[PDB]
């Protein structure tokens, strides 16, 4: 039951994951001026050319696109990681308007989605035993803003209509997600959780500094999802986001500057 409205939403959910309050939750306002430049982070490695998706899935919180991860194909490594993470999926969190969407913000500013690109650490054999250790997952963010389309985006938009309720899912082969990629790849990095219940902190962030641009239709698109099943009333998937959360005793670093 928990999820994004006025009776389940976001301020709901400490009182079935009390972690909601703890002290790495995610996402945060990345503070540009006092991010720490870390001179000893090392270039990010992003290794996606033998990518295996298989289906895209509408979960009723989001779209998942979903890999093969039984193997070393498309891994995340160096940056600020130590040892190598495989792709288990990746999604989106957008707003039902192009103001607002994304879950990080930068200086208080937010952009209309967010995509992340969800990586467990193999030392753990698994997602869901990673998702139990403090250094589990490696969640790749990327910022989205509305200007010119994503042309790599738009296999992804294409299919939405055939998963537009909870539950749906459909073969999606071939897909290649380093179309999804910004030119640069500095970052931010800050240790924190997952942005949706469980709230497991388990989770190195890595924010790029580089949105990449969508257009309107595309993000459009996203918003014709529905939050509901089949056969019941429609809820527009749109607003699916955690607001940002109280940084604590944490220091994000800057790859970059
Ligand atoms: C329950 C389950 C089964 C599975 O096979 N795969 C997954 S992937 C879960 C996931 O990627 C995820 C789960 C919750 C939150 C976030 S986020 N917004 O990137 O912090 C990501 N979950
Ligand atoms: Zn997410």
């Amino acid at each position: 039951h928990w999820g994004y409205g006025k009776h389940n939403g976001p301020e709901h959910w400490h009182k079935d994951f009390p972690i909601a309050k703890g002290e790495r939750q995610s996402p945060v306002d990345i503070d540009t001026h006092t991010a720490k430049y870390d001179p000893s982070l090392k270039p990010l490695s992003v290794s996606y050319d033998q990518a295996t998706s298989l289906r895209i899935l509408n979960n009723g919180h989001a779209f998942n696109v979903e890999f093969d991860d039984s193997q070393d194909k498309a891994v995340l490594k160096g940056g600020p990681l130590d040892g190598t993470y495989r792709l288990i999926q990746f999604h989106f969190h957008w707003g039902s308007l192009d103001g607002q969407g994304s879950e990080h913000t930068v200086d208080k500013k937010k952009y209309a989605a967010e995509l992340h690109l969800v990586h467990w650490n193999t030392k753990y054999g698994d997602f869901g035993k990673a998702v139990q250790q403090p250094d589990g997952l490696a969640v790749l963010g990327i910022f989205l803003k509305v200007g010119s389309a994503k042309p790599g985006l738009q296999k992804v938009v294409d299919v939405l209509d055939s998963i537009k309720t909870k539950g749906k899912s459909a073969d999606f082969t071939n897909f290649d997600p380093r179309g999804l990629l910004p030119e640069s790849l500095d970052y931010w990095t800050y240790p924190g959780s997952l942005t949706t219940p469980p709230l497991l902190e388990c989770v190195t962030w890595i924010v790029l500094k580089e949105p990449i641009s969508v257009s309107s239709e595309q993000v459009l698109k996203f918003r014709k999802l529905n939050f509901n099943g089949e056969g019941e009333p429609e809820e527009l998937m749109v607003d699916n986001w955690r607001p940002a959360q109280p940084l604590k005793n944490r220091q994000i670093k800057a790859s970059f500057k």
